[PDB]
């Protein structure tokens, strides 16, 4: 007593928009550091009938009948996750049920410190995530500044983590958790140094490696698993999985952490797991452990380096003057434009990026930079030689933005009046489209 | 630089388990009150490339480029949602970003009362959800008992909500929110009466209609939208959508509630929306508003009434002695067996149900009932006449359970040694498979 005609038939209205979306993705230079493109197999898992099953709890201990094959999927995903990050199931545990990065983080922090517990994270404007305790004088923007007592460490004026500031703050504030691993941080992290500050104050070491996970799995960047108590990561960014998350926990350093984290995910926060996600994660984690995926990840850093190098060669300034990873933050102060303007300009030419703060940004109403990254385009086969074009396209967009602002003014509503039908923008779009639309698309 | 082989080729291990899961779903009598089967259209949305897009924020106010077609999908889903529940966009608003029911509830409660705020919900044992403030003597089991101050009202010894007890509790405790609408409650709710109790003590009325949503839309059961300040619902149960949730809020009764709820969902709790979910939710919400779907939902209640009636005709006791909705709770005290034993027995014959408390239960270690429901089997085409067969199968399972406990003992670990290779169970399983396997399966 259901309707089984295809999407296109049942809902032509929705099917048009999705078809539109697919054309825009195919025809965009996607430079969002946190985006990627999933393969057909990951998307086959996400559409699988396994999302019909309620399976609250954990393997073998399910509050519903008929969970025998769901248990195998969930245990396979845990296995592959410990394999991907080169950890022993004797020493490390992983919860695979968290619905996304933000949920995973609030859950993991709750497990460690409880309500009113103290945490330390990097400030938003310095590259930290919302879920690392972010707040404003005006309000407690994240739940992690409200359900917990949070304190925020800033980076220095060059953009680097200042460990002397982290230690000083940890000694006076005495948090139970210090969060490192970030959202728009272009350098690697001295986890050992964090571990040393946490041992000093008897605080847990939380590493959120969502943005850099693939590097950690492939041994290209530092490994927080040598030093960290908890490691969270989303699966949808550089790792190239579905939208989901993983909480890793060190049983050897913290006996009984396993039950606290598992009880935090369920029944404290979540109800039913999303088994289509877990399937999809299982599938991508198998790809992650092959040497082919390591080649992809290597290519991501090779593209990021080149893209950084080409922008500097066109007199564009970068936070920390470079990158150790997949992402760059461009400082736009020398052109007297905002990242909010460059994002609209770039949207008009099919270039996807985001506005981003820089260390000198006092207020998020006008961020002075944009963040870009290479995972997505590296998935489409762009090589090092291809990065000069992207750098040229971004250079041209900055210049057009400067022209548009001169003509129409620094007010954002006014600036947008300048964009539609602009002949250079139409010309740049056409160039962007022709190159992007040519690339392999999963 | 990706692998585009199909799922079967890239990951044969995982593909087999999923083919196994599909076979088990096809050949199971699924009586889980919270489960259903999605059509191929909803599953096409869930596997769509729209899940590649980061779109943190709300339509038009997005922190990333390239969100033009995502904004249309997200505004289409909100529109279709308000249409489905027969509310005007001038008086009612809806957030469509919550990842699941538990998230929706914690977010909505936070919006209304904040950390340390006071809430009242129905106790777990009496049919309430975990997210309605559930705790026990030993621990704050749900975050809704810890981040909030919760108190729990019980149903009477017959299983019905005791409004007198809710009034008494509200006057002494003075909560800021009262939650009604439940997980294992077999009757309809007098929301007006709740609205009257909330106006007395200036509390918000929260209706969680996850289990009865299709009835509320189709106008078969009482409508909490006439009375409630907030309505939450999952989209994966009787409504038959993907795994997601909706928060509805009453703008007329509560000017400014829109911002509170939207900011609670993001950036307080969540990060990026899962756009494949929102597409999927959009698709099914269109079906929900059709006359075909009302027919389905009427059939759910016609099946549930008949199933109640046939079980009573075989001397099986039901909590409240019947049902006004899609679900029944069988009291197993007269047979001296537990619901945990009947769940295993039923799992051995491909009958999916869950163990469930009844009002006399003092421990969730030994629940005295099972909950069953008709949405799933109703989706497979089962009519009123077919409920006698389901009732026959359940009666036989209870009888076999009694026999096995007699032979092997009351101990749960001992009882399971009875189940494998049991000739009658093999006979019953075979009978279950034959009827289930033949039905229409989306
Ligand atoms: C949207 C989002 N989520 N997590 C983030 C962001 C980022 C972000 C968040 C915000 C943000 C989001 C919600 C609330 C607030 C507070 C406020 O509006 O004052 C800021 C703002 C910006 C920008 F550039 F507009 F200033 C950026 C970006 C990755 C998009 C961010 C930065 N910078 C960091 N560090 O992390
Ligand atoms: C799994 C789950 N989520 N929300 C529920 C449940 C239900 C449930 C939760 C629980 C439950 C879940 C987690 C933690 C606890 C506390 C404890 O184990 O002591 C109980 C137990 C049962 C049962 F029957 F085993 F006793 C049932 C069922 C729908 C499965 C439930 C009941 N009864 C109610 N009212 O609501
Ligand atoms: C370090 C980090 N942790 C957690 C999250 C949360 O992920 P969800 O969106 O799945 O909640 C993000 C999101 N990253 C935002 C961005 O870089 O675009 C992140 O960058
Ligand atoms: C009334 C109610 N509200 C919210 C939720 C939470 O939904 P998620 O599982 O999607 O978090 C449930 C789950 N229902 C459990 C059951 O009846 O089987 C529920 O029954
Ligand atoms: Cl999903």
């Amino acid at each position: 007593m259901f309707n089984n005609e295809p999407l296109e038939q049942i809902d032509k209205e929705l099917h048009d928009i999705l078809a539109d979306e697919e054309k825009r993705q195919r025809e965009t230079i996607n430079l969002i550091a946190s985006e990627n493109l999933t393969n057909g197999a990951v998307r086959e898992c996400l559409g699988n009938r396994v999302s019909n099953k309620y399976s609250e709890g954990y393997p073998k201990k399910r509050y519903y009948g008929g969970n025998d094959f769901i248990d195998k999927i969930e245990e396979l995903c845990q296995k592959r996750a410990l394999e991907a990050f080169n950890v022993s199931d004797e020493e490390w545990g992983v919860n695979v049920q968290p619905l996304s990065g933000s949920a995973a983080n609030v859950q993991a922090l709750y497990a460690l410190v409880g309500v009113k517990g103290k945490i330390m994270g990097m400030h938003l404007c310095s590259g930290g995530h919302l879920t690392h305790g972010f707040f404003d004088e005006k309000k407690k923007v994240s739940i992690t500044s409200d359900m917990f007592e949070s304190k925020l460490y800033k980076c220095n004026s060059q953009g680097y983590v200042d460990l002397d500031a982290v230690r000083e703050m940890a000694l006076s504030f005495k948090p139970k958790v210090i969060i490192c691993g970030y959202t728009s941080y272009p350098r690697d992290i001295d986890y050992q140094q964090f571990r040393q500050i946490c041992d000093e104050v008897n605080a847990y070491l939380f590493a959120d490696i969502s943005h850099i996970s693939s590097f950690v799995a492939c041994n290209i960047l530092n490994n927080p698993f040598l030093h960290a108590d908890v490691v969270t990561t989303t699966t949808h960014k550089i790792l190239r999985g579905p939208r989901s998350a993983l909480i890793f926990f060190n049983k050897k350093r913290n006996p009984g952490i396993e039950q606290k984290i598992n009880s935090a995910v369920f029944p404290s926060f979540q109800g039913g797991p999303h088994n289509n996600k877990i399937a999809a994660v299982a599938c991508q984690l198998k790809e992650v452990h092959s040497p082919a995926f390591k080649e992809y990840t290597q290519q991501v850093l090779l593209n990021s380096k080149a893209l950084a190098k080409a922008l500097i060669s066109k007199q564009i300034d970068l936070v920390t003057n470079g990158t150790d990873n997949h992402l760059i933050v461009v400082d736009l102060r020398k052109f007297s434009i905002t990242g909010s303007k460059l994002q609209e300009t770039c949207n008009a030419i099919n270039v996807s990026l985001n506005k981003n703060t820089i260390p000198s940004d006092v207020d998020c109403v006008s961020p002075s930079g944009v963040r870009i990254g290479t995972p997505a385009m590296t998935t489409r086969g762009a090589k090092e030689k291809d990065m000069e074009f992207i750098a040229d396209v971004l250079a041209r967009a900055i210049k057009i933005t400067v022209d548009l602002q001169e003509q129409y003014g620094k007010k954002l509503v006014d600036f947008k009046k300048g964009l539609p039908g602009n002949a250079q923008l139409q010309q740049l779009k056409q160039e962007v489209v022709t190159w992007a639309g040519a690339l392999p698309f999963p």
